[PDB]
């Protein structure tokens, strides 16, 4: 599913990502935009053979199992394809564990390079929330 901007914001808010670990909702929307373009079916292989899945491009090296990432972990105890559902519950819950790992949203390189230090609340502007 390709989410609408405010549609995704509302879904993330509902799931408690708004100000999770102090990251206002706009951070998560901004991140999702540059990770997946709001597409739950997004997948991208990394240089190391691991793959990123879903609206928040969660990595198979550490967080999910895709049957093909050698010497990887599965810290969110899920098959990676579960993250490609039109529903985002698995993504959001796994993201809560990631952003608590110590690095915050710097875990998402695209957030650090494209969202961090910007006016991220602009990503929820005009949204009814
Ligand atoms: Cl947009
Ligand atoms: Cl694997
Ligand atoms: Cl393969
Ligand atoms: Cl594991
Ligand atoms: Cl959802
Ligand atoms: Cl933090
Ligand atoms: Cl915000
Ligand atoms: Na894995």
């Amino acid at each position: 599913k390709v989410f609408g901007r405010c549609e995704l914001a509302a879904a993330m808010k509902r799931h408690g990502l708004d100000n999770y670990r102090g990251y206002s909702l706009g951070n998560w929307v901004c991140a999702a935009k540059f990770e997946s373009n709001f597409n739950t079916q997004a997948t991208n292989r990394n240089t190391d053979g691991s793959t990123d899945y879903g609206i928040l491009q969660i990595n198979s090296r550490w967080w999910c199992n895709d049957g093909r990432t050698p010497g990887s972990r599965n810290l969110c105890n899920i098959p990676c394809s579960a993250l490609l559902s039109s529903d985002i519950t698995a993504s959001v819950n796994c993201a809560k564990k990631i952003v608590s790992d110590g690095n915050g949203m710097n875990a998402w390189v695209a957030w650090r390079n494209r969202c961090k230090g910007t006016d991220v609340q602009a990503w929820i502007r005009g949204c009814r929330l």
